[PDB]
């Protein structure tokens, strides 16, 4: 049960702590990579940095944008930046997500 979400304020706008507190609040868990993939498989999209595993925000694009992604495969993933006082989007992973 993997869906993308965003911040009360706007994209990019999230921190990991900030996104996490998020998907946790309603018994959630953040989205990983090999997790938003099989998801990203499905239909999975999403053109924006969305945090992830221990603290890698990645950028899954199924759809390889014009001047979006510019053209990326996959999930554009470079791990964690030391710095989760980023602003992006937040994905969400709960079971039930109810």
């Amino acid at each position: 049960g993997v869906y993308h979400r965003e911040a009360r304020s706007g994209k990019y706008k999230l921190t990991y702590a900030e996104a996490k507190a998020v998907c946790e609040f309603e018994g959630g868990h953040l989205a990983t990579y090999k997790q938003l993939e099989a998801a990203r498989k499905i239909g999975f999209h999403v053109c924006a940095a969305g945090w992830m595993a221990k603290g890698r925000v990645g950028y899954p694009i199924v759809k390889p944008g014009p001047n979006c992604g510019f053209g990326k495969t996959g999930i554009i993933d470079y791990g964690i930046r030391l710095n989760r006082s980023e602003r992006w989007d937040a994905y969400c992973y709960n079971p039930h997500a109810k």
